[PDB]
């Protein structure tokens, strides 16, 4: 599944991530946006072994397991593979745990990079939530 933008933005907000630790709406549709095209199948291997998985390209060394990730903690208690579900749930409930670890949103690059600095409200922008 890949996500259209308002369709995203209104499963995010289902899913209490508007104001989340702080992080408005458009934050979240943002990030998702530049880390996976809104794309929830999207994965991205990295030099350190690791995977980036789903919607919020949520990486293996740290938050999920996937049975090939050196160094692996697990944070979010949960397979990397449930990450690629069409359903965001368990990508939100894992960003949830990310966002709160103490160093916010910075801890997606992409959001760091191509959307803080922006006005972001912009991406919910003719929503109609
Ligand atoms: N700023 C924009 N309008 N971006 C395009 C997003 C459109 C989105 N995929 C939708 O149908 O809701
Ligand atoms: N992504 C960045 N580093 N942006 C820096 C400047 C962004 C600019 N203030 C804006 O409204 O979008
Ligand atoms: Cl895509
Ligand atoms: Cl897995
Ligand atoms: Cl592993
Ligand atoms: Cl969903
Ligand atoms: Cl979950
Ligand atoms: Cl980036
Ligand atoms: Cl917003
Ligand atoms: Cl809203």
């Amino acid at each position: 599944k890949v996500f259209g933008r308002c369709e995203l933005a209104a499963a995010m907000k289902r899913h209490g991530l508007d104001n989340y630790r702080g992080y408005s709406l458009g934050n979240w549709v943002c990030a998702a946006k530049f880390e996976s095209n809104f794309n929830t199948q999207a994965t991205n291997r990295n030099t350190d072994g690791s995977t980036d998985y789903g919607i919020l390209q949520i990486n293996s060394r740290w938050w999920c397991n996937d049975g090939r990730t050196p160094g692996s903690r697990n944070l979010c208690n949960i397979p990397c593979s449930a990450l690629l579900s069409s359903d965001i749930t368990a990508s939100v409930n894992c960003a949830k745990k990310i966002v709160s670890d103490g160093n916010g949103m910075n801890a997606w690059v992409a959001w760091r990079n191509r959307c803080k600095g922006t006005d972001v409200q912009a991406w919910i922008r003719g929503c109609r939530l």
